[PDB]
DNA sequence: CGTACGTGCGTTTAAGCGGTGCTAGAGCTGTCTACGACCAATTGAGCGGCCTCGGCACCGGGATTGTGAAAAAAAAAAGCTGCA
């Protein structure tokens, strides 16, 4: 024993994006926790429609169009434009570092 | 107390029905290869742990903000009649 095991988080990430938005405010461990929560959350359920989506239609393989059509079923309307905005520009972004 | 909405009637409308003809496209098969699993070697990003100091929570004691009472006033209204 002597040292405790490793439980994984968004919180640096969390942390990251929030110096991008804000520099100069912080988040106390309650309202990070909260944040964590809210990631796991919005995983699990896109997560969770790509994957009956892929079964739906017989696909072994969750690809980045089970995520887009996902998007689309959870998210009201303007969220889901610029996030299946954002997601386009990563993907592309991405292929083009190769 | 006033009328909206239920009831019942005569007239009008089009749903449903049974059928026929045409064709988009659902859904299957066979082929072929790009891509994802799986691997072993490599290494850097993120883990737990720990220290510092700054943000925020307290606290007190001063200023603003609404509420309720009481009063004035206004203003109505109520009770009652003159006079035409
Ligand atoms: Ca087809
Ligand atoms: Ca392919
Ligand atoms: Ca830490
Ligand atoms: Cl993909």
């Amino acid at each position: 024993k002597r040292k405790r095991s490793r439980k994984e988080s968004y919180s640096i990430y969390v942390y990251k994006v929030l110096k991008q938005v804000h520099p100069d405010t912080g988040i106390s461990s309650k309202a990070m926790g909260i944040m964590n929560s809210f990631v796991n959350d919005i995983f699990e359920r896109i997560a969770g429609e790509a994957s009956r989506l892929a079964h739906y239609n017989k696909r072994s393989t969750i690809t980045s169009r089970e995520i887009q059509t996902a998007v689309r079923l959870l998210l009201p309307g303007e969220l889901a434009k610029h996030a299946v905005s954002e997601g386009t520009k990563a993907v592309t972004k991405y292929t083009s570092a190769k």
